[PDB]
């Protein structure tokens, strides 16, 4: 279970991403307004989804995307895919966002306004992690793209769910809208980098056949 | 001179992109502020760079990206890359953005505020084209990713230039910031779709060979 590449092989997100919005910048005004719009729908359906989207454990990630990609994803039925899910979280959720995160150590909204998020358990961890850019977003975006490369006919569904997965971080109170916008781009950049790695290409080929197999088809 | 895929073979942007920010939406107030922040620096160097970025002819894209990718890009030294640049404009700038564009027919900022853009020439065309999402943006994002795949040693430079190319559209007055943000997602999605098209893979192999050819480096 070795990541497709080492941390040093991720494209330096600190170099290509712009800096997060400043205190008096219109973009930050938007971040704050966006934060409160999410807070308003606390306890609604969309808000409960955001809470579920908060958990990136492979199990929950498989449960969420299985219907979207249209195939049952599981350790037994889809071995390579199962490893692909975890591997991508490592290079995309963490390695790809690392330099930028540490460089700015941006404070999270729920910390700023001293509020509770949609997933209280993860709060002590979040507090220690730089807000910009969002790892969940980078991972979901990357994931949507990889699965779309494996099952092209579910592209629109994957692209859509990938987008909402990111928005859940805004609604959940864990991230500023600007952290999510930057996370999507980080996920795309990582996705391109993976294309040049043999290990990734081998894994994709197997992932492709598992999710296209008639026995694993799901409605 | 044959597009990688037909207009119908691109992922439907109207389905996966959210609708454009509305009049009282937080994102829209940000769009207006961003528009004026750019209109204010009209005539400055950054603004002049925006007019340069506004021109998507192949000759101008090559001039801008040769330094970034680190290789000469010409119809004579890199014919395949030359076609790749033009082909990506069709599938990524036009096909990939069409459905969302036509469905919302979002009014462009310069049209709404009665001002001129950083490149008057285009304004008559822009007038009748849906603002959301931005075609220049999807294109430069796509371009950046494809070139990064051909020469990963320049991934960061490419990813930064690609981003700025999209921001020129906002500074230029041609788009709202939200169109640009949407355009980047479209660029990535289309990038994913191209991977599964043989004509593309075959073309990328040649592009990689031309851009890494010692006789073509700067």
């Amino acid at each position: 279970m070795q990541p497709f590449h080492s941390p040093e092989e991720s494209v330096n997100s600190q170099f290509y991403l712009p800096p997060p919005p400043g205190n008096d910048d219109p973009a930050f005004r938007y971040d704050k307004e966006a934060y409160f719009k999410g807070y308003a729908i606390k306890g609604s359906p969309r808000w409960k989804q955001a809470a579920e989207d908060a958990d990136i454990s492979v199990e929950n990630i498989a449960r969420i995307f299985s219907p979207v990609v249209g195939a049952k994803i599981s350790p037994k039925d889809t071995p390579e895919t199962w490893n692909m899910l975890q591997n991508l979280l490592k290079v995309g959720g963490y390695y790809a966002t690392a330099s930028a995160k540490k460089y700015y150590m941006r404070t999270r909204p729920f910390v700023l306004f001293n509020h509770s998020t949609c997933r209280p358990e993860d709060e002590n961890t979040l507090r220690k992690d730089g807000s910009y850019p969002s790892g969940h977003t980078a991972y979901s975006t990357l994931l949507a793209l990889v699965l779309s490369q494996a099952r092209p006919e579910r592209a629109q569904e994957l692209a859509r769910r990938g987008w909402e997965f990111g928005q859940s971080r805004v609604i959940c109170g864990a991230h500023w809208q600007s952290d999510v916008d930057a996370g999507r781009y980080v996920g795309a950049v990582e996705f391109a980098r993976l294309q040049t790695i043999p290990a990734f290409q081998k894994s994709l080929a197997k992932v492709r056949e598992e999710l296209n197999d008639k026995n694993n088809l799901l409605s």
